[PDB]
């Protein structure tokens, strides 16, 4: 897979390129230093595209950190979107336009030299031209209109383009350039996950109608009809320009080069008016409120084969949808984040969504591991400061999602569309939590993080897991859905697999939270009451396998007149409830299940209670009797929903959690406190 | 005084504006890589503008260092010439072009916004303009031909120019720009001090045919009449055209701004030839053997009211006397340097002159100090690894120039234009070698380094000492010149002073080496022969001052049949002999005297002879019996020539120590080695 350094890659289109990049083949490397994006939009990509996407947080401008993606990754190419581009702000800072412009270039370029990259897509702006009209004919505007900016920022990139094409003639079988001169791009991705967000105040007719129409502004001012001029572009189509020059460049010999530039626009001029209304019709709403800029497309057309598809109206849809699903855009009050690893290790954080409410949930990248869970300012859960407790050999699977099979599994054995297959033994002659394809250790893709309503936050990761990578039969596309409801101080965690490859996969996953609800005060669950649905239990043997038995455990259950009361040291339980004792489990996906209450837990002296509910089957509860890594036996308790024990290798219940190609495997589990 | 801070100032045009700036008034500072230069223009200009010219080795990309300048001084106003130049190259390394010229500009800009300094002249190039036959009339150029250079070096230029014209039109009242389009600068210094140093391989018509009338290029290649057009202008004219500049920005208010250009050029073309044969016709000699590019000079003329006023012959002319008086440029074969303070510290340096070879001699800036005499490699008096070790506070004054009064002064005072003075007491009841204004911790100017012929170099020394600086009347000028015949083994000291204010001043200059002739065996002079030209001396009373007598010491002469030999503690001399009893001195100035032997030294086992020589009346020798500051009793011996002790106060001997008003003091010293 070839791989493409994307500069300014969390920004505005450069995030829009990186999903068309991921779509054609292409692998990604994100460098930003954010001065004018968060690392939201990338943790978004991740997602959208399915694809990890390596960041650096880095100046273009620092040599030596700018040095370590070369040195980390073999760069094939590089798009090169990272810049200052307020033209307002341009003739008034003049000084750090040029700075940061120009100096980011060279460097790049000088270390692509060093590490022999060649291939360089440039974004220039319709800026370049200047003003058009001061030569006849000159419009729309040819990739031969003399070059005259009148801004600083302009000039920047006029600067920028003579660098290049001096560089390229200066030894012209080494360098394959692309120049693209954008003209106004405008719109966002379909889905409404990604879009601009202008972190400031728009200086773009269209973010800025944006901001107003959700309240953002107080209103727009309008500065052939009376309105300046532009051909607005739809960021996509601008994003797929870009894998047609990538393209262009490619097939050019190894030992030839190049230099060309190419205007890339619509070739439709569009008047400010024109946008408002097709902007106003878009949003159903009625805003308040150099002469031309259009773009001759005919080289782009011809040569990259390349060509707009998109209509201005489609571009207000998109960034209307964008806009309407995040208002604020990624910056959500009451979602907050933190590094779990090395500074600026951006994809090994910790991220809280009900940030300072009465319900705050703390989720991490590493196992989609629920970090934390604090109930009216106090931790429920427990857990580590960082990402090194989770990561210690000797783990109790502290808050983590348990994959791609949890519990045990006899001898480590199954088999499968009659095939035979064996897991590495990891607890007793077991493999217990699917051994060393754990979960727990992998780091999950995004987060996508919203604030859809008042009081619900979600936060969605996936899990990409490849049979090449396991012991297991497939390649496994995992995603995990969190809910978290700050009003009724609930977490919801949904579950859906599908394998992407494969005939078939065993497949049983959970969440391994332990519980404490007492943390304050107190050493120990001692002095938790619980009260389970039923005492109907998977009947087990000397090893934990099941003998095919269903037994009574010694517990009360939600009709009892008292509830089970854990002592500092008993009872201890480490067992399988079974949610219908009748039931004959045929279900690979329950989420369209009952949602039964299963556990319920009190503190009398925290007065906390604590009800668990899932879709699925069963549930472990464990006493954390065994627990190790930095806790000791009885510090939290475990309830685990899922499939049964050994349930692949069980007749009854084997087709459960047997996920077929073209099926879709879905659990889920809620915990709701009061 | 206006403090200018120059850029590029030890280059060619650099070099010269210095010149101007000096004699306008104006001081100045210099910052310069030593990327195509080396500190020896600065060092020469030193002594010809006599002036002491601060200078900063750095690139103007790096911060921190460059600040340095503006924290160390108030900077008025900036002259940029610092910059890579060689369009050829520049189409070959782009890369190092841009970053170099652009990132040098905006740090040094930015710095300048942060220290507030506005006014600024930069070197621009006619480049700019590409080829401007591309229009019609657009020959001779006027500022309005439209920019559109063809090659990297002229594309820098280029963005140069806009970055300043963005700069001030984002703070119109903040910034005084002048930029300034040079032609093709040609010549040199009339003095044939200073002149261009290609440090390489001449791009440029002129100092490629000096090369070869010269023998360093076997021949020229030439590359209306067949030859590419030029407006060749006399680099002093250029150079005024700066100062020109600066009195423009100047005459602006100082809550006003500007930014203007101005071709600098003569409006005269030439033809390549035509050139040739002006060379041809100045060097008398023959050498082997865009279309144009001439300015049009009418808004400089106008507006800064300056034109040129020399001509290609002058140029040519000028440009043959540098070459010939320095072939080979600065750098010097036989000449060698090296810090004797902190890294990096210019004007404290140890240059030795006669390097590698059978007569070799060091000199400092600190006290125009003698730091080093070696014949046949073996070092011949004493002195210290560093400047550290002159500059103790216990000084035996080793190797020093001594200054402005050397020897005795009774009780430190004498009077002059019939005024009282009195000087600082240092030793016993009087002020020797002039106590707090001596000169062996004063820092000379230059120093000049020539070899003027095989075998022999010069050392040429400044020193400016005013009144106002010091215990004596007067503005006193000095200079030192140094010969090292390598052939003869022989150094010959030439000191020459005037004042420059005031009615009067005593001087008595000397040099205060201490000798040692066998240093590679022995811990003291002991074994060393002594003879000297008489035993005449001026006879003392108890606190070393004259008591009008002449007496005989018991020392050999010439003529004696054996020679003193200076034992291990005896015998011990500290007097001034008397060349001629008889004389009535009467002489400010020594120079056309004869230059008599007066002390001649042999160590039988080193072999080694030292003949003393001197214009001077007398001669204090002494047999280093006090030696302190790190050295031992007796271990190197003094000949210092030069007029009595308290002349000054001696009725007979007053006036040959009184310089007056427009009067020169000179006096020669000389060593030979056999
Ligand atoms: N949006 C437009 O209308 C427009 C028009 C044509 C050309 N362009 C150019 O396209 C590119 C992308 O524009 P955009 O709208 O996505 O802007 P953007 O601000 O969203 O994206 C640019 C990204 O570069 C990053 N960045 C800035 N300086 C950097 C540096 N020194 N090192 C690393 N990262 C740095 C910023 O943080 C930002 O994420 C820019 O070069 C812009 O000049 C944009
Ligand atoms: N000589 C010409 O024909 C010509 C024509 C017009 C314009 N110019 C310009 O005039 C200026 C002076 O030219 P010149 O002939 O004296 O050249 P020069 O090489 O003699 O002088 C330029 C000086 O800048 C110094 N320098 C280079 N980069 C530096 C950096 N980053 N920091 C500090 N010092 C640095 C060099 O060491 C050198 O001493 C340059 O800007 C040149 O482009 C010269
Ligand atoms: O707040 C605003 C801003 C703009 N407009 C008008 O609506 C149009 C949109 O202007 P804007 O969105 O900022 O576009 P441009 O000023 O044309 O500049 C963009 O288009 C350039 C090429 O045209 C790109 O290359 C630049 O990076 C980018 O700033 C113009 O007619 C404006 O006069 C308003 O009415 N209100
Ligand atoms: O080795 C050489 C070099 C040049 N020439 C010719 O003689 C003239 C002199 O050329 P050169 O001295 O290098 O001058 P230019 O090429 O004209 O360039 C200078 O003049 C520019 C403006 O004209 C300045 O601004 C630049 O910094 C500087 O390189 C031209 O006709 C050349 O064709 C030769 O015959 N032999
Ligand atoms: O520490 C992890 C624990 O997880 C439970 O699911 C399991 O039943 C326990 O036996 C123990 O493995
Ligand atoms: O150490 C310096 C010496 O210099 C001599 O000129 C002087 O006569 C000595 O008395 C002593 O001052
Ligand atoms: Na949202
Ligand atoms: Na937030
Ligand atoms: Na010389
Ligand atoms: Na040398």
């Amino acid at each position: 897979s070839k791989i493409v350094l994307v500069t300014g890659g969390a920004g505005y289109i450069g995030s829009h390129t990186v999903v068309e990049l991921i779509e054609n083949g292409y692998d990604c490397v994100v460098a930003d230093n954010l001065s004018n994006s968060t690392y939201d939009s990338v943790a978004r990509l991740e997602v959208l595209t399915k694809h990890h996407i390596p960041f650096y947080e880095v100046d273009l401008c620092d040599r030596k950190g700018l040095e370590k993606v070369f040195k980390e990754y073999k760069i094939d190419s590089v798009i090169h979107f990272a810049g200052l581009k307020a033209v307002g702000e341009s003739t008034q800072i003049p000084l750090r336009y040029y700075h940061n412009n120009i100096l980011g270039t060279v460097v790049l370029l000088e270390l692509m030299q060093q590490y022999n990259v060649s291939k360089f897509v440039f974004s220039s702006s319709a800026t370049v031209y200047g003003d058009a009209t001061r030569f006849p004919n000159m419009i729309p505007i040819p990739e031969e209109c003399p070059l005259g900016p009148t801004n600083p920022y302009g000039h920047t990139k006029y600067a920028i383009e003579n660098i290049l094409n001096d560089l390229y003639n200066s030894d012209k079988k080494s360098w394959k350039f692309a120049i693209l001169r954008y003209f106004n791009p405008i719109g966002a991705h379909p889905s409404g996950l990604i879009g601009e967000d202008p972190l400031g105040i728009p200086n773009n007719l269209l973010p800025y109608m944006a901001q107003v129409a959700v309240g953002r502004r107080e209103k727009l001012y309008i500065f052939r009809d009376g309105t300046p001029i532009r051909d607005y572009i739809h960021v996509v189509d601008l994003a797929k320009g870009h894998i047609a020059a990538l393209q262009y460049l490619e097939a050019y010999n190894e030992n030839e080069g190049l230099c060309r530039e190419w205007n890339l626009g619509s070739g439709k001029g569009s008047t400010v008016f024109e946008v408002y209304h097709a902007f106003c019709k878009a949003s159903g709403i009625d805003l308040p409120y150099v002469l031309n800029l259009t773009a001759k497309p005919d080289r782009a057309k011809r040569e990259l084969k390349w060509q707009t598809e998109l209509q201005v109206e489609d571009s207000c849809k998109d960034l209307w949808k964008w806009t309407t699903e995040n208002p604020f855009g990624y910056q959500l009050r009451g979602v907050e984040a933190r590094f779990s690893a090395e500074d600026m290790r951006y994809d090994a954080r910790f991220v809280t969504i009900g940030a300072g409410t009465r319900f705050q949930a703390t989720f991490a990248n590493l196992g989609a591991s629920i970090v934390d869970l604090k109930v009216n300012g106090q931790s429920v859960v427990l857990g580590y400061e960082n990402e090194e407790g989770y990561l210690n050999p000797d783990s109790a699977y502290i808050g983590a999602t348990i994959g791609r099979y949890a519990n045990r599994i006899s001898k480590g054995k199954f088999s499968l569309c009659n095939k035979d297959y064996q897991l590495t033994v990891n607890n007793g002659v077991n493999a217990n939590h699917s051994s060393i394809g754990s979960f727990h250790r992998k780091r999950f893709l995004g987060p996508i993080i919203q604030n859809p309503s008042k009081d619900v936050f979600t936060a969605e990761y996936m899990l990409i897991d490849n049979e090449k990578d396991t012991e297991f039969p497939g390649d496994l596309l995992v995603t995990i859905q969190y809910t978290v409801n700050v009003a009724q101080k609930s977490l919801e965690i949904v579950y859906k697999g599908k394998l992407t490859a494969g005939e078939a996969t065993p497949i049983n996953l959970t969440n391994h939270s332990y519980f404490n609800l007492n943390k304050p005060y107190g050493d120990t669950i001692e002095g938790t009451e619980i009260m389970v649905r039923s005492k109907k239990s998977v009947d087990v043997d000397k090893n934990m396998i099941p003998t095919g038995n269903i037994v009574d455990r010694e517990i009360a259950t939600f009709n009892s007149t008292k509830p089970t009361v854990l002592g500092p040291k008993n009872p201890q339980f480490d067992c399988c409830f079974v949610v219908d004792e009748n039931a004959k489990p045929s279900q690979i996906n329950t989420l369209n299940n009952e949602l039964t209450l299963i556990v319920k837990a009190f503190h009398p002296d925290s007065n906390i209670t604590l009800e668990v509910l899932s879709t699925e089957p069963t549930y472990q509860f464990y006493t954390g009797d065994f627990l190790s890594a930095g806790y000791e036996a009885r510090q939290g308790f475990a309830i685990e929903p899922g499939r049964y024990i050994d349930a692949i290798n069980q007749e009854n219940w084997k087709d459960c959690v047997t996920l077929k190609n073209g099926e879709t495997y879905g659990s889920k589990i809620v915990y709701r406190f009061s």
